[PDB]
């Protein structure tokens, strides 16, 4: 086939915060574009294992529940096994990138990239999904709008 079903996984450090946000607005952009023929699976994982088997921050909830976005997710880690598994394999950040480029095993199929990367430049977000951590509901939000813009862009460029 030309059109395959594609494969892809989001990383953070976690699999807390950012992440699981950015799989779960993926799946809602992808239901609201009635795309769901073009994708065999949607995940998110974290490089760590700090938060593995746990639900997600509840800002990442709150924030998710704000805008009508579904979410349910225990935390997981990516593995070198996985990079074989996914066609994407989309960080959020710079140092998850220098992480997933480590352990990424020479030949395997999956792209490492950073979501930003379908940035269009233009100014309307910021291009790296900064760890809202250490910030407050306002960080989350704000990553809800990048991945959110990210995610129209990848459809629109990748299918
Ligand atoms: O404790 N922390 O710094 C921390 C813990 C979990 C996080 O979640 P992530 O956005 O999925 O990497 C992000 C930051």
């Amino acid at each position: 086939i030309e059109k395959p079903k594609i494969s892809v996984a989001f990383i953070a450090l976690g699999n807390f915060c950012r992440s699981p946000m950015a799989e779960a607005i993926f799946k809602h952009e992808v239901e609201k574009a009635n795309l769901e023929n073009r994708f065999n699976k949607i995940d998110s994982f974290g490089t760590s294992n700090y938060h593995v088997g746990e639900s997600p921050d509840h800002r990442t909830v709150s924030i998710c529940k704000q805008h009508g976005v579904k979410i349910n997710h225990k935390g997981k880690q990516i593995k070198t096994k996985h990079f074989d598994e996914y066609d994407y394999i989309i960080g959020m950040d710079e140092s998850n990138i220098n992480n997933l480029k480590k352990i990424q095993p020479e030949g395997s199929k999956a792209k490492v990239c950073l979501f930003g990367d379908w940035n269009t430049n233009d100014g309307t977000v910021q291009t790296i999904i900064e760890d809202p951590w250490y910030g407050d509901i306002q960080d989350f939000e704000y990553n809800f709008k990048q991945i959110t813009y990210f995610s129209k862009q990848f459809l629109k460029k990748e299918l």
